[PDB]
């Protein structure tokens, strides 16, 4: 009953299961960051956005952007 759509960002643990899959590799297929995706309960889209993220903060001049 009623729409199942829905809107997520990403907790603590998918931060991650992502640093994990960075780790693993830094650019997957579309359908490797799809199952990925599936496997964090994430959209592909919002998974493409962390991709994104995280090499702009791979790239950029700025300090303590990622946690340790």
């Amino acid at each position: 009953g009623s729409q199942r759509r829905q809107r997520t960002h990403f907790t603590s643990q998918q931060l991650q299961e992502l640093e994990a899959t960075f780790q693993r590799n830094r650019y997957p297929d579309m359908s490797t960051r799809e199952e990925i995706a599936v496997w964090t309960n994430l959209t592909e889209a919002r998974v493409r956005v962390w991709f994104k993220n995280r090499r702009a903060k791979w790239r950029k001049r700025e300090e303590f952007i990622v946690t340790d």
